């Protein structure tokens, strides 16, 4: 079982240890750059390409530094096209990114205008869950009205974003990844990261080991895939 | 008594909450607002930046900083130049609290490019923003790694006491109400020494301090200015 997972975020938000703690232990210019690492996991085969982002705040300038995510994509796009259009189909790779998770900085206020315009352009070419990174910067009442001004901004603009009930409910996740005895250590309390009443985090690990990453696979092939193919024949 | 102070900074970095933090109650663009403080007089601007991170574009961001802090400095120099000299206003900003994102990491493209752009020009007292989101290990990493790229881009920060260059730069949290921040696991106190360096950055600025930073803004970053600007 092939999975390909994108991460996209500003520098610092705690992408890294999101990965690193959603699969157990560890993991300039001229901007911006895509990398990508793979991870094997054994019980039950799981082959995990996951695409990293080595922009992306980060900061000026930032002019278009969305579309060397986009032209990866389509790249990708590009090559599973060309793959079923020969004669001989026989061993075809699928290198197309199933999902992709945003990083939004609190706070917060609304999204920023980075935030805008990647989800903007990027919600019609790869499956995007949005994600609160740093969640413990947030008090619950902050936490609370952080998520429904980024909702609201999300319909205001026409931005596409990817039990159901519970995860409609606490979109956008709000998510803390960490490490060790597991939570974060400060001189007055303990964030856990396995708490619902803490983090978003088990609604997020649930989303994706279970295999729920077939419904993702399957929307980037019947949706994201298709449209591009209609668009690139047509015209 | 009359101060001005600058603040800049990327928006949602609990700016405004430290200003209301630092004096009680509640409170690219260059906007003032004037807080007068009754007991003894104190008259305080205070230099909102409302751009600032954020985001795209971004380029010469700091110039409207820039401009705004060299056009004081022509003001003061046209008013002492004046045969009459009688009632002359003191608009040069004294201070200038620049908010570093956490994290961290080290600094951004963003927080070098400004720090090394103005740190001739204005009193730089740079501020780790929103220092609840650092663990007591990364609080103390990060600073270092900040410290580090300060001496190593040559920007001079402002360098006044042992138990301030301790602590640089200060890692603050601002809030209010009943003082600290209310999580489900814990309290983040405000006026604490072990969990904010806001008591150093309070005690630096209330029982007159601002007038050696009015001194050093007067006879140093004033007088740059004003041999710069004659000389050619
Ligand atoms: N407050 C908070 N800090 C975090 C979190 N996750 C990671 N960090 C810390 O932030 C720093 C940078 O994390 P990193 O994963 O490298 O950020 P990235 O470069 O965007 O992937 C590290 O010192 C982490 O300990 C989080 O959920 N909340
Ligand atoms: N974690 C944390 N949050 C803060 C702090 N200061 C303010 N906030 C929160 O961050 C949000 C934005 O703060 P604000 O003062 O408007 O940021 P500004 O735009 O940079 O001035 C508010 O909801 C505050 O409750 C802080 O020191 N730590």
């Amino acid at each position: 079982f092939e999975f390909t997972l994108m991460v996209v975020g500003e520098s610092g938000l705690g992408k890294s240890t999101l990965i690193n703690s959603l699969f157990l232990t560890d993991l300039i210019k001229k901007t911006v750059q895509v990398e990508q690492s793979k991870v094997l996991i054994k019980e039950v085969q799981l082959l995990l390409t996951i695409v990293d982002t080595p922009g992306f705040g980060d900061a000026v300038d930032n002019s278009n530094c969305w579309q060397p995510v986009i032209d990866y994509i389509d790249s990708k796009f590009e090559d599973y096209l060309n793959a079923e259009s020969r004669v001989n189909r026989r061993q075809m790779p699928d290198n197309r990114v199933q999902c992709c998770l945003y990083f939004i900085a609190p706070s917060g206020h609304g999204l920023k205008p980075l935030d805008i315009e990647f989800m903007k352009r990027l919600h019609e070419k790869v499956n995007i869950i949005p994600l609160i990174a740093k969640a413990d910067t947030l008090t619950p009442e902050e936490c609370q009205q952080f998520k429904k001004q980024i909702m609201k901004e999300i319909q205001e603009h026409k931005i596409k974003i990817y039990l159901v009930k519970k995860i409609k409910d606490r979109l956008p996740l709000a998510v803390v990844g960490s490490n060790t005895i597991r939570g974060r250590q400060y001189p007055w309390g303990v964030a856990e990261v396995e708490n619902g009443e803490h983090c978003d985090f088990t609604i997020l690990r649930n989303m994706l080991i279970r295999t729920h990453m077939q419904d993702l696979k399957d929307v980037t092939n019947n949706v994201h895939y298709e449209n591009y193919r209609s668009r690139k024949l047509a015209a």
